C-alpha cells in the first residue's frame, strides 16, 4: 500500500504493546554510535530490529549509477521484507535520524505489498523525534 507516520511516543507504546508490531532502526553503525539507540521496556527489547541503511560505500562503482540514494532505499527496503520474523501483515515501523531516510525506504517497502508500514516522525534526533519526545536512549552497542 503507502507508508504511514507515527510518532515516537506511539511508536514506542505499539512496540511495547502491539504483537505484531517491530521497530526497525535502519541508521547507518555511525548515526547510532553518535546519539545512541532507543532504551525500550525488558519484553519490548527483542522487537527492536537493526537493518541498517544499506549505502553503497563503494565511490567508483556509486558515480556510475542512476539515483543511487534511490539504490540505497530500494535495497534496505528488500533487506526488511526478507526478514525471516515478519510478512506483509506485520506492523513495521521504521526509525532513521530525521525522517527523510525512512519515508523513502517504507514507500519502497510498501510497493512490495506491506500494508502497514509507519515511518516515526521526526526520526531519532529530528524535530519531536525520539530524543526530543523525552523517550529513554542508551549508547550503541
Amino acid at each position: 500500500g503507502y507508508a504511514g507516520e507515527i510518532t515516537a511516543a506511539v511508536a514506542l507504546d505499539t512496540v511495547v504493546n502491539d504483537p505484531s508490531a517491530v521497530l526497525i532502526d535502519v541508521r547507518a553503525a555511525r548515526e547510532k554510535e553518535a546519539s545512541g539507540v532507543p532504551d525500550v521496556p525488558g519484553a519490548a527489547s527483542s522487537k527492536v530490529l537493526e537493518v541498517e541503511f544499506a549505502a553503497l560505500e563503494d565511490k567508483k562503482l556509486r558515480s556510475q549509477l542512476k539515483d543511487p540514494s534511490f539504490i540505497e532505499a530500494q535495497t534496505t527496503a528488500l533487506q526488511i521484507a526478507s526478514l525471516r520474523r515478519i510478512g506483509t501483515g506485520s506492523k513495521v515501523i521504521l526509525l532513521d535520524r530525521y525522517g527523510p531516510q525512512a519515508e523513502a525506504v517504507a514507500r519502497e517497502l510498501a510497493k512490495k505489498g506491506y500494508s502497514r508500514v509507519y515511518v516515526v516522525t521526526g526520526g531519532f534526533d529530528g524535530r519531536a523525534g525520539w530524543i526530543q519526545s523525552k523517550l529513554q536512549i542508551k549508547p550503541f552497542t
